[PDB]
């Protein structure tokens, strides 16, 4: 119905993810990772059962949380959606084995889930179980890779159990690393790292590039799911308006849970003394933007759409601050 | 004292200042408390209840606490290994090369972070448990999987019924102590022994000392280093030690080893190096220890405090003959 001609946009920057999980009956992560998989033929791949498939996205759509505004599984399937465009353009053609790809993908789809709606820092400042669990280092993250592999376990829901033991093993390994590199903390270091990869990279006659061991593989592999991840700001206006509406939602919720702790209270999550559009123009100067030139740098020209929608959004929210 | 455990008991304890103190002695007269014991007679000795407001009865408390989390049917890594590293830190600390170098909080640091470094230890490996898919390493995604849990027990047993040994620390000491404590112990994953070797010959390179020979420590990143590579030397010092203390642990770790190599073996899995009971050359297993692992690390240790370390480095090497004279 209308949800199938949705789905069309799949392959599409600015799919209307909102819609599909209205459509589907708040099962976003489910359908469009279903989707995907279809299309990339990674049920017949790497044989897996669809029923399978469907029992574990299920399961793990239900673990990411309803209440929570923005770290939920509609952020999830839109993180598995841009990861699914991303790893289609151009520059990367044939680059990446179908084990890579499904590791991108699975990575992307379980990155955030059983999220709190809390911060790594408030997590650790409140010593939080999960904090003493992960010894204050990439707390969430870490805690994300963990639920996400451990619902393979229950019943029907082995996606990979027809994969052979090296085959899992190397999909493990990848998407821990995968998984890391979408804490905020290593951001600048992997942007540096990513700035310097640019600066050397190697192309085939044919402008792809070469990637000839696993650290240059998995870096930009970390990188993609980076974008992916920080990719609100670089769709259409009226999908970015919504996401702003989440993280702020949220930001405040933890905002108040500090003022109520008699804690000092977070940038940006305080609902009091807060500026939406120079947070984000901030968040973009600062932050989106150095990572997506980067990006678009390493692909260039495929990303230079994104880029442009990126800086168009930036003017767009700086337009309505005063400035000299 | 610390344990109402039988004489004295004492006399052995007058060697808790000395490299090769008997710790298996000290366990024995104990009545198998010789992580207590000789953590209070370091606190003691080193005023750190007065100095950090430590009631003794949560002091004592908490000890056995994160001694009964030892495992008692582990060869190797069990309370008597944590009160040796305890111990031997404690010794590295007192080491004229690092005089006054050290805050009171860094030191506490380095000797709580020996106190925890292996415990609840299960007596197999980080790659045992990964390669068995144990639900510790689906917890800490194959990560420092032991050490990771070292930490998390370690800090977890502070909550515990008059336990919180840092509870009249201020929230700055505690939050500094907190990352030291995990810098410290990470650090013990033998995984990083050849980088964080590698980067402590860079320090020796580099090494700023005063004119008694007292190093020149600049910052966090120096402090923690010297740390980190201390209690790892220290977790690594049993070949440095007389050699009936050496002999003993070389024993423990061998029986632990084999009944890892047995879990393997049962399971049809390969045996992991050095675990196989049938197939095993423990002489020369130690001398190759020796040689590409210990030597190389308290050389470099040895040159960081030149001379402090020189008795130690001439017993190594008087033990490493040891036990290539005993290859059959
Ligand atoms: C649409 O806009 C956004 C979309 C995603 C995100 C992603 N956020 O992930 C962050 C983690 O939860 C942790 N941070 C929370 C904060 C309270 O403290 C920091 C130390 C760490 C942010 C967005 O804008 C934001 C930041 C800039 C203005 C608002
Ligand atoms: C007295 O000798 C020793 C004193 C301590 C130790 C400390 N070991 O900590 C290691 C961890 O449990 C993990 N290893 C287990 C092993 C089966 O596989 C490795 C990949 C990692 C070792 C000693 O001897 C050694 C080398 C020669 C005989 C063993
Ligand atoms: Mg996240
Ligand atoms: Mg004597
Ligand atoms: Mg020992
Ligand atoms: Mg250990
Ligand atoms: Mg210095
Ligand atoms: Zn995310
Ligand atoms: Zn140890």
């Amino acid at each position: 119905d209308v949800l199938a001609k949705e789905l069309e946009d799949v392959n599409k920057w600015g799919l209307h993810v909102f819609r599909i999980a209205e459509l589907s009956g708040n099962r976003p992560l489910t359908v469009i990772m279903h989707t995907i998989f279809q299309e990339r033929d990674l049920l017949k791949t790497f044989k897996i059962p669809v029923d399978t498939l469907i029992t574990y996205l299920m399961t793990l759509e239900d673990h990411y949380h309803a209440d929570v505004a923005y770290h939920n599984n509609i952020h999830a399937a839109d993180v598995v959606q841009s990861t699914h465009v991303l790893l289609s353009t151009p520059a990367l053609e044939a680059v990446f084995t179908d084990l890579e790809i499904l590791a991108a993908i699975f990575a992307s789809a379980i990155h955030d889930v059983d999220h709190p709606g809390v911060s790594n820092q408030f997590l650790i400042n409140t010593n939080s179980e999960l904090a003493l669990m992960y010894n204050d280092s990439s707390v969430l993250e870490n805690h994300h890779l963990a639920v996400g592999f451990k619902l393979l376990q229950e019943e029907n829901c082995d996606i990979f159990q027809n994969l052979t033991k090296k085959q899992r093993q190397s999909l493990r390994k990848m998407v821990i690393d995968i998984v890391l590199a979408t804490d905020m903390s290593k951001h600048m270091n992997l942007l540096a790292d990513l700035k310097t990869m640019v600066e050397t990279k190697k192309v085939t006659s044919s402008g792809v590039l070469l990637l000839d061991n696993y650290s240059d593989r998995i870096q930009v592999l970390q990188n993609m799911v980076h974008c992916a991840d920080l990719s609100n700001p670089t769709k259409p206006l009226q999908l970015y308006r919504q996401w702003t509406d989440r993280i702020m939602e949220e930001f405040f919720r933890q905002g108040d849970r500090e003022r109520e702790r008699g804690m000092e209270i977070s940038p940006m999550c305080d609902k009091h003394n807060a500026s939406v559009e120079k947070s984000q123009v901030g968040f973009i100067d600062y932050i989106v933007h150095p990572l997506w030139e980067t990006w678009a740098d390493l692909v260039h020209p495929d990303a230079q759409d994104i880029l442009d929608t990126l800086e168009d959004n930036r003017e767009w929210y700086q337009s309505t601050i005063p400035q000299a």
